[PDB]
């Protein structure tokens, strides 16, 4: 079966990590734990084609490490995470993409833009920045929540379905 690295970059804090913890170890905690468990893969069906998720999260990298740099470069997709309630993460999505676009030598790079925690009244960045962003850039916009669990397989599952468009 088919195996899909998937990576989660953007800002640290965004919830890059609880993002990827609810999809592959279906939980969401508040406090930081760095000692939970190390699983990143999970076998899904997506439109009717089975396939094992490989999730690459970039957080507690420092940005030009070299494990960053092969996370992605060895990565087919990208979820540009920003937090809703953090504008400097949502200025930040720019610096990301075109990090990627180096890394990769390529002008088109299955991508999805996801606005996480949702589920904040706190809003600094509205649905409307996001969608103009993403529609600028030609790619999906997916509105989440680690913590209530909205949308996070949609994010994940869209980008896969972006991968295989590109392919
Ligand atoms: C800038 C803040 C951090 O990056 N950070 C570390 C977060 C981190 O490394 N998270 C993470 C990375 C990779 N995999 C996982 N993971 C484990 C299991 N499944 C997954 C997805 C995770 Br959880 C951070 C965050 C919060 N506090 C601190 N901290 C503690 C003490 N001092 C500081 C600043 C840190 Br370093
Ligand atoms: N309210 C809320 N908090 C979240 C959400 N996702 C993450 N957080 C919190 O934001 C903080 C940072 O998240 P973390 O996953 O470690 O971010 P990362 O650095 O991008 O991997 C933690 O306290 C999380 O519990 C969410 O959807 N809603």
């Amino acid at each position: 079966m088919t195996e899909y690295k998937l990576v989660v970059v953007g800002a640290c804090g965004v919830g890059k990590s609880a993002l990827t913890i609810q999809l592959i170890q279906n939980h969401f905690v508040d406090e930081y734990d760095p000692t939970i468990e190390d699983s990143y893969r999970k076998q899904v069906v997506i439109d009717g084609e089975t396939c094992l998720l490989d999730i690459l999260d970039t957080a507690g990298q420092e940005e030009y490490s070299a494990m960053r740099d092969q996370y992605m470069r060895t990565g087919e997709g990208f979820l540009c995470v920003f937090a809703i309630n953090n504008t400097k993460s949502f200025e930040d999505i720019h610096h990301y993409r075109e990090q990627i676009k180096r890394v990769k030598d390529s002008e088109d790079v299955p991508m999805v833009l996801v606005g996480n925690k949702c589920d904040l009244p706190s809003r600094t960045v509205d649905t409307k920045q996001a969608q103009d962003l993403a529609r600028s850039y030609g790619i999906p916009f997916i509105e989440t929540s680690a913590k209530t669990r909205q949308g996070v397989d949609d994010a994940f599952y869209t980008l896969v379905r972006e991968i295989r468009k590109h392919k």
